[PDB]
């Protein structure tokens, strides 16, 4: 199932736009976008600009995951993941790392950041009741 | 389209104000609200359970996703420690947010603060099949 | 409720059981440490854990590894790239790549409990490249919004 997504390129954004590793992958993969480079201190959190924006379909949200391959080689990893882009969002998307490797870790333009996967999610209508089921796991 | 997914909800003693909101029409999740009587410090480093004052049962083949709002993680260094938490369609007990202070101050939550989103979503039940080679 | 088969090998390491729902209405199943050597997480370290299986997924379905909140809360071991992202182009030996968060060192031993793999399907986007998106309510008048 394929889905169309409206995506608008900021004046930072360079390249193609994001793209699947191969023609199977769950995730795109998100560059930085930052004009000028950013430097992430051991133990502390960046925002990194992608320069982009999108505009999801209804019942559809963004997931900004982490690459493995960061968190393996520096301790790089995505602060708030998975970062939830909902459908109404019309602001650049950001991606917030955190450094928990033991060398400061500087993020240029151009690297590979994070990943994003695209998928559906339901609305909720709460029935409010006094008594749940009980089940075989429990509380 | 959005679809609607009427789930059951049983607020325990202690909740207060009203149940988990969306922020907007079109929000993947909705707001978890921080339920604790008193208030509770998360030390620099430290790992703490915060209640939400609801029990849930969903219906077959959905799941409940419990992650990060950007706000505490980009301010404050605060995540969830176990993201994405995972609430199970046959879990009956209080839903909790486990949330790590990785910022280089202590941080106290209050009753009231928003400290985590919730997503539904479908999950599918796996049927292995072994084989001796991946193709 | 919707079944989905997905073709999994054991590998060399691997130790008994496949990964198992708990109950038959749990979203994920439990994922094994199958490291034929004890592995030391030493405080504020990172270590991949292997678990000596590796799957087939079918196209559009994925395989989330999560935490399992007994080692987060009891630990602070936590997935140092929750969620790990399984897809059908990968047909290696599905690792946990642990964090220890926590205020002593661990040791993962085989056998142990590591991780949960949640398998749901994803969609794939087609770009619209546009240069101009629609209005929506959300941060609208918020101090610094253009
Ligand atoms: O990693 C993230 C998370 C969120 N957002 C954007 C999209 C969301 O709709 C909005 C609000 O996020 P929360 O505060 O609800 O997490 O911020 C990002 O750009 N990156
Ligand atoms: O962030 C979380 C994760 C889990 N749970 C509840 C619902 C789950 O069904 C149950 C068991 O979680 P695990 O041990 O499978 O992580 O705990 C929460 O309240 N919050
Ligand atoms: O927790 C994880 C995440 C990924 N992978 C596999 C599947 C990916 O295709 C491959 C490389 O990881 P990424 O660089 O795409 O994150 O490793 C795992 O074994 N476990």
């Amino acid at each position: 199932t394929i889905i169309e997504v409206k995506i608008k390129k900021l004046e930072n954004f360079l390249g193609n736009l994001p793209e699947y590793a191969t023609e199977h992958s769950a995730g795109m993969d998100l560059v930085a976008a930052n004009e000028q480079s950013i430097t992430i201190k051991v133990g502390s959190i960046q925002l990194i600009p992608t320069g982009i924006a999108i505009a999801l379909p209804e019942s559809f949200e963004a997931q900004i995951r982490p690459r493995s391959g960061l968190a393996v080689k520096h301790g790089i990893t995505v602060a708030n993941s998975p970062g939830t882009i909902d459908a109404d969002y019309r602001g650049e998307i950001k991606v917030l790392l955190i450094n928990l490797g033991n060398k400061d870790f500087i993020i240029e333009k151009g690297m590979r950041i994070a990943q994003m996967i695209i998928a559906k999610y339901e609305r909720v209508l709460w029935a409010e009741t006094s008594i749940l089921t009980e089940t075989m796991r429990g509380r």
